[PDB]
DNA sequence: GTTTTTAGTTTATTG
DNA sequence: TAATAAACTAAAAAC
DNA sequence: GTTTTTAGTTTATTG
DNA sequence: TAATAAACTAAAAAC
DNA sequence: GTTTTTAGTTTATTG
DNA sequence: TAATAAACTAAAAAC
């Protein structure tokens, strides 16, 4: 429960430095390679295939996989001559409503709170946000690795704290084709009727509490062995 | 156009046939390590730290790692002991509206692809969807692995087509524990609307298509000068 | 062994694919024609009276005959007109009780079979129907022609399937009007006690196996002797 | 509206006299075709294959085809040589619970009725028949041909009148050989309930009346267009 | 010439159909009143004695005559009440030993026509009963008129048919005493065995052919010789 | 009740005087034709067709009605010279067999008792026949008519007495000539047997005493109301 | 290719 | 004597 | 084109 | 002396 | 100075 | 089969 790195948007003049926090993190149990007779941990190692001896990843540039299967050699100017990934600080860029953003922007969120002793502007800056129901976005960066990025704010029980969203690139999404579904149905009122009573009889309340992970419920069982 | 999975929608005895592609593709294109000395792809291998040798990856086993460094291998009765593990059709368990679930649970998203003979109880099922208006929670397998996911109604014009996504364990979410925001804080009405007027003068719409990536516009560069 | 279709029961959402398969074949021997001087296979070939030689079928057109005789001009695009030959999937429509069916109308018989490997909602609407004990009245289709068709279960001892009956039109069925049953009769006791002396004298149960077509046996051994 | 055969029941000395009748004439009109541009009725002709020419129908030889298809010559008198299409009286085998017999067995049904002089007797059987609620499997013969068929009554508003349903052959019915439903399956109380839920919400009863040929509707309309 | 009357046996529900033939007729010529005088025959008209006066057949009425010598007119409407009156059809009660029934009733004979579609039943009836030897009591109606009469098999050299007979009704059969025959008589052996002696020795076997009607013979001569 | 006449039955030089007594009466209700208005009986008198005239009997002479019609004249000399009709007594002609007589033969009888006050030879004649029963036939005549005739002994419930029958001569015996039930027939013998059990199941006991005339009590019964 | 089902003829039987 | 059932081909469809 | 009731003769022998 | 129990007759309907 | 938490690969299996 | 699980490693800021 440690802050993943400082931040600091500048909203207009006033700037508001905020913390970012983790929202989630993997409920699976982590496991590591051991070898049975070795018992022990197991760990790769850059061995260059030509070579047949084992290299450094220092020595080694990475290459994307090109078609044509060419070398490529990375080089560390082209993600440095980018301005954002440098800015360290938060970037504010625009407002856009909640009904406007769907779904699928949404990948991976993250607390925030403000640095500073004094949560004043932070307080107005999500009580306006809420008021005027425009979730903020901004262009987020992490490790030299700029992303887009949306705020909003919730109110949990005891408090209420405004926080980000991991926002996937627009072009990014695939529209799909299904010729088959683009052909003509029909649809019986009757049969309409059953439908929605069917489901009406299988709906039911929100019940978070009770989803849980078999899966992980048996790897629980499992450490306990251990 | 690469069917990720098919199955079927099991829910209750309505046994949907569906087909499920995956929904985005990211833009970045998955690297390669290579050594400008050696002029080629480049693969590894592994070593333990104890046997100071080369074991191939058959002959390791997935043993947790605790903090006492005991390692037991990962029986294999248990891994598929899930009864649902088998499962190669999508599984339904209850609906609920939209707004009960929270969207910080979504993590990743899937279309689904109906089938031309039951296509009339596919589009029923849309049609219903929508004028309910409530979303439904359902299991979901995968490559021998369960997801908790849900599914919703989503409109291409003329096109709808329902779709799934993966949603995140409930004990996912952790809270905040912060005293730094405890401590009592004052609003000033004139200060609230001062700002307010410039978070609605600079307010703008959604607009995703105006975004733009320099990152991916200089890795296609990069991907050009090289090639 | 070989299937007639492959469609799919259509009842709202239940949509659970279905191998119908022909449940009675006739094996009586199918005879023939050759000329017995010529001793080679026959074959039909059409002569039009009035025309005075052949006539290729496409050519030949189907006519009405109104009790007078009279012929009629008809064309395909008014056969074409009903909307019925689309029809690929077996719609359902209602079910009722199995006591209620009338067992002068089972014309012929269709099982059924799991296709998909999700046969759990097949044998679930199975164990449905068998604890209901109600048929089910199901728009069967066929070859561009529709048969109205009951649709029903009968545990096989070895495994439950599920079988479609297709059933004649109910105005098909013709009540006759006979004048001579009307009339008034009288029975004294001892009469209707022999009447169940002789009847609990001949009772027995089917006995299908002490059953065979003795026609088709003896017919079958000249076949074989030839 | 006539009579197709005529005879009497020839168990022990029972010989009611009986007038068969047609249980279900097909009412859907049958199609007659002339040729259009002559506008002549059509009549086929049996010709031979290597000859090209007509031949008479008696000159034409029955004949079958073996595995391979080869002919097999076959003569009157071995058809002959059975005796039972001579039988022309309804002789009755066994007595059997209406129960027993499966609903599938048979096919065609057909009246009785009886002749002035012995209506009682056919009156007292019915009952009987009525009353002890089980079957006759009766030997029936038609057209130099024998046909088992099952013998039952089905009172009728105003009077009780037996019938009698020709009776596929147990030998003709063929059994399933079903590998793929011989696979274990399995269920849940939910999903059974709900689908127990559905059922009894489609439950309904036996409507004669509102059931109808719509095709042969239609096709009656038209030719009355037509006329 | 034809058949006195037709109609199928009752037996319970066998109703095995039959018509029936006037067994035997008389020989004796029968005669006709004629006038030698005026070459005329006679025909009858009656009258009362106090009428004096010609009474149709229709206006006469029927009566009884009583000891007191009072008359009582028959009322035809009674005279159908019961049910057997108006039967059409011979009906049986039951069967008993032959030699049970004495030979003393015994009125008048008929003989039994099969059917030809329904023959086995009659002939399967003949046998049995010839087997169980058992003639069978049955009631008899015919011409308005009821009889008791029994039905017995009798075999021809070429043929065997039922043949039933008037039975004389058993109150009609009446038992006077004789006191001539109440005084004892005591007879020695001597004379028992010379009035048997001649007894069996004048005594032979039934002449049917040789017994004939003189009288009628004659008669006819004397017809004959006049024709 | 008086005997009808006094034939006395004549073997060899013995003789026994025995008077005969009708063995039977119908028990019909007696009807005379009674005119409703007049309420008295009918008499008839006998009217010549063509002359319109009533002639009585004596001056009618009998005659046959041929196919003709013409009068067939018969004279009383021709019945009157047979020695048989002239006589009173009865004479025996033959000794038949008692089961060479068929139940066919007799149609009528009447009780035979001795006149003479010794019984001695009736009883004889009696014994003798039940021992040897060979039935005593006679050319018994009545009302100067001759008919064939059989003798035969009945043992009464408290005595045995003797009886005559009126035996229909053999010539009016007709064969019948049924073609139709010479065709053959066969018999199954599990219907044999079925047909045997009910034979049996309807055989009983005879019971003469049951069987009334139905219709003659109704008779009486009404002549007991008038 | 293959079976199976449907649409009409003929052809023959029963009354 | 026309209604009806039985044998049959051709043809068309579904797989 | 019958063949069997049936009242009324008609008789004939009987207590 | 009167009775009545059996043949002849046609009347009449039935089939 | 040490840790965790995450992005980037980077294999590796599987519909 | 490329998407996805599983794991290695870079770095990265946090106290």
């Amino acid at each position: 429960m440690r802050a993943i790195w400082t931040g600091s948007i500048a909203f207009g003049l006033v700037n508001v430095p905020v913390k970012v926090y983790s929202a989630t993190a993997d409920h699976d149990i982590r496991f590591h390679q051991v070898h049975a007779k070795d018992n022990g941990r197991i760990r790769y190692k850059r061995v260059c295939e030509a070579c047949g001896e084992v290299v450094d990843y220092r020595d080694l540039a990475r290459a994307y996989e090109s078609g044509d299967g060419q070398m490529v050699a990375i080089t560390d100017d082209d993600i440095a001559s980018l301005p954002e990934e440098r800015s360290r600080e938060i970037e504010v860029l625009e407002f856009v409503p909640a009904a406007d953003v769907d779904p699928m922007m949404f990948d991976r969120s993250y607390f925030l709170e403000p640095d500073s002793k004094s949560s004043k502007s932070y307080v107005l800056l999500a009580k306006t946000l809420a008021e005027t129901d425009r979730m903020a976005i901004v262009h987020f960066t992490l490790r030299n690795k700029t992303r887009l990025a949306a705020l909003r704010v919730k109110d949990f029980g005891k408090r209420e704290v405004m926080m980000v969203h991991t926002l996937l690139w627009p072009d990014e999404i695939r529209d799909p084709d299904f010729p088959v579904l683009d052909q003509k149905v029909e649809i019986k009122p009757a049969e309409l009727k059953m439908a929605g009573q069917v489901v009406d009889s299988m709906a039911d309340d929100f019940n978070p509490d009770r989803y849980h992970d078999t899966y992980q419920e048996q790897l629980q069982e499992l450490i306990d062995t251990k």
